[PDB]
Parts: C-alpha cells; structure tokens; sequence
C-alpha cells in the first residue's frame, strides 16, 4: 500500500539509513534478517500489558541500602499528593503499594499517581521503596511529590501490523584501485586467513606483484583444511600489505548454512591511525574510492591431585591472562571436569579447535549438558566474557544470551551500551543478543528509548556497522507504538535543528579566546528564528527521557569561550506541574567523539552500583551524554556547578600559582548557611574519593583541572572524556582538595582519613568484581577507543586493579599512589599551562 511507502519514508528520516537498499550487498542477509526479525518482534507487541506498558514504572528488586535505611530510620515515608491547588503530605510504609497509598488518600478526604514535572508513574505491584524515582528523592534529600491524574491511554500505542573432504580453495582474481598517488611505489601481496574469533585457522600469501590500479595474480590459494571442518562463522579475511593498507571479509558459510560459492567483487576498508571495525561482514559503500578485491569460489575415570590443581589454577586467573597450548590441551581432555565450573566457560571455549569438524561435534555434546551452567548464579562479568570478539560459535554465545534473558529491565539499561557494543561481535545480522535487545526493548519503554539512541549513534558515524544495527532498529521502531514513534520524531528534528546551529556558530569563529559581539549577536537570532516556528511546543529530553522541555531561556544561552565553541543550551520545562522554575541545559559539543564519553560514563554507572553491593554511596554524577552523529552530541547540564579552573582563576587569574584556600572559601561563599557548608564537606570527601578510585582504574587519571568540576552542594566530579581518549601523576589530588580535607601539606585530618579510608573500601569493593571490570574495558577499547587498541592497551586494568595480589598488598599499592600526587602537588597540573597555553 501507498501508506507503507510513507510508513518506511518515516522509518529511514528516524533510522537515518535506508534498509530497502540494496547497492552494497553481495547477499540477502539483511533482508532475510528484516524477515527473521518479525517473529520476535510480534512475540512481544502482542504479548505485552498495555496499561503498564504505557505507564513504563521504574522498579528495582535489589535491596535497599544501609545508607538509604539511614535516611528512614523512623520507619515512615512522606508522600505529597496533588490534585490542582490542594495538596496534602500521607504518612505511608516502605513496604506500601500503590493501591495501597491510592485507597489510603480517598479515605482521608479511577485514578494513578504521576510524578510532578516528570513523565513518570508510580504503579504495578511493587513496595514504595523499591521505586527508582523514591530512591532518588531518599538520595538528594526532596519529598516525593505526585500528581493525582488519569492513566495514559494504551490505544495511542497501537501497532501498525506488518505483512565434501577437498581442501578449501580460493582464487584470487585480483585487486583495483582507481586512484593511488599518495605516497612512492612498492611492491604488493595478499594475505588471505581463514579465521573464527580473532584465532587464524589457517593463513595463504599470493606472490609479491608490483602495486598498480589493478594487480592480476589469477593464483588458486589451497588451505589446508577440508570443507566439511569450516565452522559456522569461518570468517575469510583478505588482507593488503605493501605494512596493512586494506581489509575485507566473506563469511564463508552463510546465514543458510551453505558454502559459499560464485564471483565476489569486495570493497575494502582502508587504515588511518585488536579492533571491533576490522571483524566488519560489511563492505565498503563508497564504491568510487575504495579498493576492491576480485575473487572466485567453487567448492568414567576422574582426575588425580596436581593436575585438578593446575586446573583449577587455570580458572582462577583474571580473563586476560593468555593460555599456554599446555593449558588448552588440559581444558580440553578434562572437558567435564571444566564443565562443572562455569569460570571456566571463557577458558574452556577458547581450547576448542573450531577447525575440526569431530571436535566441534564433541563441543556440542558438551553443551547438551548445561546442567551446571543452567543452574548456575548468573555472572554479568562471564556472561559477557562469551559474548566478545574471541567467541564466533552461535551455540557458545547462546548459553550467553541464555544467561542474559534473567535480568530485571534495571540491569537491562545498566549494562545496554555494552550489549549494543556487543553485537558488532556477531557472525551473522541476525542473532540471539539482537532478538534479546529487540525483546526488552519492545518490553519496556526506557530500555526501548535508550535502545534507540544507542542504535543511532553508531548509525549516523559507522560505516561499518551501519547496516546491521539499522535492521534492529528498524525491527524496534515497527513495534514501540505510535507514541514513541511520534516522540522520536520530535526529538531527532530538535537535535537536527540544534547541531545545525552548533556547526554554524563553530564556523563563525576562529580558534582563539574571543566571544566577540558579533557571535554572540547572531547566536541570539539563530536562536529566535528558530524559537518562534521551527522547534515544536514540547521534545522528550534524550538523556532523560522522564524529562520533556518547552521553549529556550535565549538570555541563559552561551557559547564556550575556548577553541571547541560548544552552544550552552537552556530549556524551561514543558510541564506546568513542575515542583520547581528549574530549567533544562544541554550543551552541543563538536570536535571531540562523544561515543568515548558515553562508554565512560555507562562504566561510571556500573561502579556506582558495585559500591551499592556493598553500601558505598561516592556521589558520582555520570551525567547525561548522547552521541547524536559523526565527532558530534548532547551533554546534559548539571545545575550550579563551575569547572575547578575557574575557580583558581577567580582570586588569582592565568596562573599557576594555585592558592589551596581560594576552594573552601568558594564552598563557604556559594553556602547560605554553616549546616550547608557541613553538607557540602560531606558530598566533597565521597565525590572526590570515588572520581580518584574510578579514574585510575580505567586509567583516565592524569587531567587537566580544567577538566574537573564541582558544585554549590559540594559534589565534585570529571568532564570531558572524549578529548583525552614524561612526569606523571596516577590520577587528580593536588592541595586545594587537600585543603578542604585539612591537610597543611604534611597532616592527616580527621576528613583525609575518612578520604583515605573510602578509597580503599571502594578500591576493594571493586576488586570484588575483577573479571566484570576487566571485560567492559576490553570490550571498551575495542568498540569505542581507536588509538587505545592493542594487547598492551587492554592489559592496562590488570595492574591497576592489582590482578592476582591479595587485599593487604592492594591496601598498600593504592595509598602508594595517593603520595604521588602528594609528592608531586602542582608539577603536571603546571606542565598542562605549557602545553595548553
Ligand atoms: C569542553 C567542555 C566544556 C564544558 C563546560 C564546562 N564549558 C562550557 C560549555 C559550553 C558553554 C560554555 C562553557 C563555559 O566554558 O562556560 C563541559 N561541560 C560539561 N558538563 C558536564 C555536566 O555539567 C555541566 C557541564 C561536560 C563536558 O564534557 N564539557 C566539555
């Protein structure tokens, strides 16, 4: 119908990639997989509560905090009820239900509690204190206000329904290039791998012919292994060494299950400056400049003593830590000893040769099993050890996604970047984590939101991974409801709208510290012009999609006085049931790649909640930040809170003479009373504790104080992560902190103590979950860090979270580094004045 061929018009404007297109395929994977993704996606759609899925609560079944027990140690909840001009405080119990509260409000003098200001419902049957919105309200010291109101209507999120032994061989015809003057003439040769998972089955080179815009070799390559030992997944990789120039892979066997056969004309990827792009089934779309590659295919006993020990020594060591062929070949004929502990998943997989049909078939009885496993306590941390670039058998990643299908939707969006991340991992398009993202992101509307612009950010920036995830969002976008799909709308042209502004006012203006009138004029037009006609009434907040925004606050609108030229954006709140006049910033920043700060940030948010395990509350504010397109984002504005730099340059002004007083003097300054000041000391010895602790663990430490900000309240917190992504400092402690903590350079206060103390708690706390941390940030580097890729690169984490050592000799090698940045004081911090000014 016509209607489709404008349903899909409205699908590719929100995908911002075109699906349908079939100009760069070789095959019909993703069009079978657009076709596969339909039964998943309806599995969902009409499987779902329409009333609570509209509503979308926000619940968590982990227990309550001994902090946020503190907090509540009366045993009695204060909630504020509102109809219009009346509004009266409920005595309630922790354990209350909503209905509970809602029959507990009409007996003191048809209807569902939403927050003020907020698209947000407290609902379903669930406690008051395992609300996410309540929590936050015990955590900051508010009163949880709602609104008395009739409940969404689930009919505006209707759905619109839809509809042999031979040695492998490979012929390499040849390469061409159209134009190659760039640097002086060498010589040329191929390098062909048959490859699952990062491992080389087996490698074939062509003879070495000199390098011209079309080099003809017309040489059959013989690998030797057979065709019926090609695993699902083999890989063939065709590489270009003058030494790597250009890469390319055919998934040998297809989606189908059947060899692949006929003549491939590939366009490779180049090199600029081990890596998730260069896995990539993907082929290079810009067909003018590429190099393309022309090829052609037609084809009971158990263990003694030490050896359980060896064994055991084996699955004890972190994830990184490689595996002799001695301590494969031990795995292997021990498999169902190996079996029995599922640690030894990661290691016992990565002893399996792939490249034999007899072994995989044994691999595969192994897995009929699963008892163990099945049954097992589910490990995030091992879970996703399975899911990453050295695991390619569909039925091992399965146990994995398997595994996954357990969490509650708040350990859905803690751990969803990654998960994204993950399926650049996948062999194929369609695959068990892509129906597993697909279900919960149907299943609940926050995962779904967020599903969206994760899926975004990688499409409108990745060449190579542009494709596929468009498949998924796709699949998404044809079952979130009409509501959402009118809300995304909104929000993708606001952000069009707001980046066109950003780039213009980054045009109209050169490198240095200026702010001339003439930018800050037509910024304040820019705006105006858009203001009146083009940006609509209301848009959902992307970093905060509880939050929708109104009209700008023109007057509160800036732009960065420094090189980057970031528009500081200020909204007022769409909602006239607000509990305040408290507007919503967003900064716009181009230059530095906001996918870095986003993976950092997730992290951030995955400390925090390892410190709640073991009650630990650092004060971290991992602020909102969504990668929109190509070196370009939004960044969420934390209320009151000026960079540290400037409150240096405040009493002094462009020197490094750092005068430790002026800080504290700020917090006296910026408090209206002494009990606000013991408050701020309080959010200060947690806030700079925890940024030290998560910094030198993802070896993110050594800033500029520029880049380290803090707030009226005390809260002290890191920046711009994208940009940094010799003397030395492990991390950021220098004497104006100090001074705060009461430290006159030689003293241990009664705050540095309790400084000192919660380091090496939250150190220890996250020590507790090595193996997690360990694989977010090798799989970190690999899908978001170019530069930071490597084997050296990765293994960074290891002797920052003091892998093998025990808690006496990790007590001691944190402390240690503190007195670096003791010993060193202002040394780095002036070495940046150098280099910056
Ligand atoms: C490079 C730069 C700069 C800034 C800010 C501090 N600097 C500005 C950004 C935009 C407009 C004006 C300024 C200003 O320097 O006053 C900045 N502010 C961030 N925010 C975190 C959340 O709290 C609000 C701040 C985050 C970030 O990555 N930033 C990066």
């Amino acid at each position: 119908s016509e209607e489709s061929q404008a349903f899909q018009r409205q699908l590719t404007a929100l995908i911002g990639y075109d699906v349908t297109d079939v100009s760069n395929v070789h095959d019909d994977e993703l069009e079978f997989t657009r076709r596969g993704l339909v039964t998943p996606r309806m599995a969902e759609v009409a499987s779902r509560d329409p009333k609570l899925y509209a509503m979308h609560p926000w619940v968590t079944s982990k227990p309550l905090p001994e902090y946020l027990w503190k907090k509540i140690a009366n045993n009695c909840i204060f909630i504020v009820i509102h109809r219009s001009t009346t509004s009266q405080t409920i005595k309630v119990s922790p354990d209350d239900t909503p209905g509970a509260i809602l029959q507990s409000f009409f007996t003191k003098m048809d209807f569902v509690l939403r927050v003020c200001g907020r698209d947000e419902y407290l609902v379903g049957e669930t406690p008051i204190k395992n609300f996410q919105w309540v929590r936050h309200c015990l955590k900051n010291g508010e009163e949880i206000h709602v609104v008395l109101d009739t409940p969404p209507d689930p009919a505006l999120d209707e759905v619109r329904k839809e509809e042999c032994d031979r040695k492998f061989r490979v012929k390499i015809r040849g390469i061409d290039i159209p134009v190659l003057p760039r640097n002086t003439d060498l010589t040329v040769f191929v390098e062909a791998n048959i490859q699952h998972g990062q491992q080389v089955l087996c490698q074939r080179r062509t003879s070495p012919k000199p390098f011209t815009e079309e080099v003809l070799w017309n040489v059959w390559l013989e690998f030797s292994i057979k065709i019926k030992d090609l695993p699902k997944g083999a890989l063939l990789n065709l590489q270009i060494y003058c030494q790597l120039l250009y890469y390319v892979n055919l998934l040998l066997i297809d989606h189908r299950f059947l060899l692949r056969r006929g003549e491939y004309v590939l366009h490779m990827w180049q090199i600029s400056g081990f890596n998730a792009d260069k896995l990539t089934s993907a082929t290079n779309p810009d067909k003018e400049n590429s190099m393309s590659i022309s090829i052609l295919l037609d084809n009971r006993a158990e263990m003694p003593n030490q050896l359980r020990k060896q064994l055991e020594a084996i699955i004890a060591t972190d994830p990184l830590n490689p595996l002799t062929a001695e301590d494969k070949e031990l795995l292997w004929h021990f498999r169902y000893e190996s079996l029995k502990h599922p640690k030894a998943y990661p290691k016992l997989f990565s002893s399996v040769k792939w490249g034999q049909q007899e072994i995989v078939a044994k691999t595969y009885q192994l897995l009929a099993r699963r008892e163990v496993w099945d049954q097992s306590a589910l490990d995030v941390g091992l879970t996703m050890q399975l899911l990453d670039c050295n695991f390619s058998d569909e039925n091992v990643r399965a146990i994995a996604v398997q595994k996954l299908e357990s969490l509650e939707d708040d350990d859905v969006l803690h751990y969803l970047l990654q998960l994204v991340q993950a399926v650049k991992f996948e062999p194929y398009h369609d695959s068990a984590l892509a129906r597993f993202l697909l279900k919960r992101g149907l299943r609940n509307k926050r995962i779904g939101h967020f599903l969206f612009w994760f899926l975004r950010s990688e499409i409108a920036q990745s060449r190579h991974y542009q494709q596929r995830f468009a498949v998924i969002l796709e699949a998404y976008l044809r079952g979130c409801g009409t509501a959402m799909l009118h809300d995304f709308t909104q929000q993708v042209q606001v952000i069009e709208m707001l980046q066109k502004v950003t780039l213009d006012i980054k045009s109209l203006s050169a490198e240095k510290y200026d702010v001339s009138s003439q930018v800050i004029s037509q910024l304040k037009q820019k705006l105006e012009n858009l203001q009146n006609s083009q940006l609509p009434e209301s848009f959902r907040v992307p970093y905060d999609p509880g939050l929708k925004a109104g009209a700008l606050a023109i007057e509160k609108c800036k732009v960065m006085a420094s090189k980057k030229k970031p528009l500081w954006l200020e909204f007022k709140c769409a909602d006239p049931t607000a509990l305040s006049n408290e507007t919503i910033g967003i900064i716009f920043k181009h230059g530095d790649d906001l996918r870095q700060d986003m993976l950092i940030l997730q992290i951030l948010r995955i400390m925090e909640s390892i410190w709640e395990t073991e009650s630990l509350d650092l004060c971290l504010l991992p602020y909102g930040c969504i990668s929109t397109g190509d070196k370009i984002g939004m960044i969420e504005i934390v209320k009151d809170a000026t960079t540290i730099a400037k409150i240096q340059q405040s009493t002094v002004g462009n020197t490094g003479a750092f005068k430790d007083e002026v800080l504290n003097h700020w917090l006296k300054e910026k408090s209206p009373t002494e009990e606000k000041f013991q408050a701020a000391v309080e959010r200060f010895v947690y806030s700079c504790a925890g940024y030290c602790v998560a910094t030198f663990v993802l070896g993110i430490g050594d800033r500029h104080n520029d880049n380290i900000m803090i707030t009226e309240t005390g809260n002290l917190f890191h920046i711009d992560f994208g940009h940094i992504l010799k003397e030395r400092v492990p991390f950021v402690l220098t004497p104006d902190f100090l001074f705060v903590m009461g430290t006159s350079g030689k003293k241990t206060s009664p705050h540095f103590q309790k400084f000192q103390d919660i380091c090496v708690k939250a150190y220890l706390a996250l020590r507790h979950h090595t193996n997690l941390l360990i694989i977010l940030f090798s799989m970190m580097l690999m899908t978001g860090m170019p530069q930071l890729t490597s084997k050296e690169d990765i293994e960074y984490i290891r002797d920052a979270l003091t892998v093998g050592k025990n808690e006496e000799d990790a007590k001691k090698y944190f402390l240690d580094q503190i007195e670096v940045c003791r010993d060193k004081g202002w040394t780095v911090q002036f070495n940046w004045f150098l280099h910056l000014v």
